[PDB]
């Protein structure tokens, strides 16, 4: 099935997807000087005080952090969105070496990698529901550069150990999101999709311009896990990035001036 392999890899998708060849498909590159600011954008309300971190998993293509949305707690709105959106977990995508690992790109830059935190619009009722939805979900896209080390991200990094494998899961309770954030929310916005299959176009992608800087220890821990599931020849989990996809008829919009 599909992965990040040499066989299997974001240009073989197309063939169980053909939504990969899509007219809004994630992630995309960042043209700065392109980006309009847009004044109509209403300012961004990220609201995590209230998150509750319940598990950490391997699926074979990231680590998940997963966080209860049974209910109203961690949620997302304003800039570009209407409504509610529910933090339901985030994850990271990462290079084998520090010059690549981000989905979006900005001036064709690659970051080491992005953090993505997925939400879904309660208007929908279900994150099922939502993913079958133009506005269903609500991604924030946030760039790691390696420099000095992210204290929040520290308890990510040291609980990787007990999942290095495909369907390996731990207990990750009381996590504090907020402590991953940059200092700035200045964004830009397009519309897109998920950035791995089942590549649904359903998503509103908001893209932090501040990166956040993690220290070369912390990301060679994530280097350190596995696609491969217990037991098997081991495949090192990186360079788990889909490039760049065409921008076709959208508009990258800025927050900031
Ligand atoms: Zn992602």
């Amino acid at each position: 099935h599909w992965g990040y392999g040499k066989h299997n890899g974001p240009e073989h998708w197309h063939k169980d997807f053909p939504i990969a060849k899509g007219e809004r498909q994630s992630p995309v590159d960042i043209d700065t000087h392109t980006a309009k600011y847009d004044p109509s954008l209403k300012p961004l309300s990220v609201s995590y005080d209230q998150a509750t971190s319940l598990r950490i998993l391997n699926n074979g293509h990231a680590f998940n952090v997963e966080f209860d949305d049974s209910q109203d707690k961690a949620v997302l709105k304003g800039g570009p969105l209407d409504g509610t959106y529910r933090l339901i977990q985030f994850h990271f995508h990462w290079g084998s070496l520090d010059g690549q690992g981000s989905e979006h790109t900005v001036d064709k830059k690659k970051y080491a990698a992005e953090l993505h935190l997925v939400h879904w619009n309660t208007k929908y009722g279900d994150f099922g529901k939502a993913v079958q939805q133009p506005d269903g979900l609500a991604a924030l896209g946030i760039f790691l550069k390696v420099g000095s080390a992210k204290p929040g991200l520290q308890k990510v990094v040291d609980v990787l150990d007990s999942i290095k494998t495909k369907g390996k899961s731990a207990d990750f309770t009381n996590f504090d999101p907020r402590g991953l954030l940059p200092e700035s929310l200045d964004y830009w916005t397009y519309p897109g999709s998920l950035t791995t299959p089942p590549l649904l176009e359903c998503v509103t992608w908001i893209v932090l311009k501040e990166p956040i800087s993690v220290s070369s220890e912390q990301v060679l821990k994530f280097r350190k896990l596995n696609f491969n599931g217990e037991g098997e020849p081991e495949e090192l989990m990186v360079d788990n990035w889909r490039p760049a996809q065409p921008l076709k008829n959208r508009q990258i919009k800025a927050s900031f001036k």
